[PDB]
């Protein structure tokens, strides 16, 4: 029947976790069609003087393949 | 001595991670007694036109069993 | 060449996930030099009357070592 | 929002994998309401003189919690 | 054919691992029928002045589900 | 020497496991060249009134890249 | 008391998953005594013109040892 | 230089964990030479009327190979 | 709020698992303050003529850190 | 902010691990822009009469995605 | 159809990873027929005054079984 | 009896895998006594114009503690 594909992206953001997820999804929407779900694989980040510099959320994004 | 039980729930929310966790704890409180701790096992979600539609946090809820 | 070391900490907070992470980092800054990055290993917490009492994020902090 | 629960079952069958999955789902339908999805965790079995005696499929079954 | 169910329990004991395990099974027997096997998932515990205060063994208990 | 690439697909089918795998390979053949092997990563599915509604097999498909 | 041993085999077949498993078991019966149970570790395969050429199921076979 | 080999065994015993391990080692000593180390992979068991019927410890035994 | 640190130790013992664990905790209380819990990560060991020579239990010890 | 992408490649080489890795990156450079890091997932290979025929290193290559 | 068996070996070497691997395969071809592939499971080693004393690579060797 | 401790380090090097490991050991020898064994946990690295910029090997170093 239907077939899906999953790509692995790493969304980053200095705001927070949800923000990094959205950044990844925002860029994904630009070149992928029929985005359906995502799965967080990892949550890491860089440290700066104020603490968390950038939050990086590794995630898989699943989308339906046309035909 | 004491014995605990763990149930796996999946809390969802359109607002965020914490929210989805709280939603699962909220509903757990209604039928489970002596809730002690939780563990997040997965963080996934659905995608909509605006990006994240629903955040789904799969977690285990540990509670003490009565004798 | 360079060499890094990783330490495992557990930041806690009643505010949220990001907060618990910053708390760990904050305290790490006090005794460790050259903090570079962090990795989230686990996300767990305690349950109170109002739901989540305290969020506990187990994370590894990596930092550069002096030759 | 909505909250789901997952229970772990082990469906068995001498016919095959799909059969063992269905056996588990058949019994689940008897006492659980709003079954939505399943996830295969393990696939094992017992050996007899003709080879596979019983196929055992360990799976999690997710269902929506009412209210 | 047959269909089993697995619940996750955490047995505790100040004595030792084997005790923690039995503690969890003892309580399991009280409300579950047809217990068949168990699998240890984690072994952890609390620390006191004398060392290990309590041993906590997280395990899964498998049991046979009946007809209806 | 030679280099291969792996894509993650999710083949679905209402008939069975093999079927869902074939569905993913079928669609992969249409846009990928030199398909060599596959690996099943997860087996999950939806539930309907009759039990299993759709079998979903997540798998990785390996293929040789051209120079 | 009793003691078991586990060996890792890889059954193959062009028919299907169950077939590949029986093939491994069949051949195990020829040199091993007291086969008790098996565990599926991986499911993979090769790709041909018609889709799946050969299904390969990596499994562990456990059997009782003679004192 | 030296080359070792590892075999996976499952020691059983109604006494306890240490017992089950010893049982496996005892039987291993009978057909394997130069036993050096072991690694516990799993700990499970059966359940009887008095609780633990038998303790089963899955472990790998490593020994040096001759040449 | 509070912050904890975890260190990985390997307690050995010729007696048994619980012993190996206690060994590690004993040594741990000598240089670490506020020990709270432990998590067993691996269980391995050396083989001797009598079977198990020494039981080695890899565990993580978690303790609270002082702001100072 | 920035968003990266990861593709999984399998570099092969009769020379050694390091070579297999470079082989995969070399080919990666041909069609991917802004390569930043790689992570080794598996190390396997084929066996010949002389021993290792080919080393195969499965790895993930991370790269920065552009604006549009 | 065909059936393969996998054995776990640990190849050691003071030279390097690839060497350790070759060591294991060399010994393997002495008592096993039809070796086809290997999979590295772990990489560990012993420490000496000069750093790495011996590299130990745990790997699984897969070979085809003969019906007979 | 004896008690060991393990620290996680990340050796780096532009030369190779063995180099990166040695680097970490070298630096470990400077502040840790009785180094016995190491375990490789991860192998990653950065990418430059010539391919591998630097090899990074995450490993745990175990040493005996005194008393
Ligand atoms: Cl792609
Ligand atoms: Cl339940
Ligand atoms: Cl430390
Ligand atoms: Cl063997
Ligand atoms: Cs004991
Ligand atoms: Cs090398
Ligand atoms: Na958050
Ligand atoms: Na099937």
């Amino acid at each position: 029947g239907k077939v899906y594909k999953k790509v692995e992206l790493v969304g980053t953001s200095e705001e927070g976790l949800e923000a990094a997820i959205q950044a990844a999804l925002a860029r994904a929407r630009k070149t992928l069609r029929h985005l359906d779900w995502f799965e967080v694989k990892e949550i890491r980040g860089t440290i700066g003087e104020a603490g968390v510099k950038e939050y990086q959320v590794v995630l898989e994004v699943g989308f339906r393949l046309e035909e």
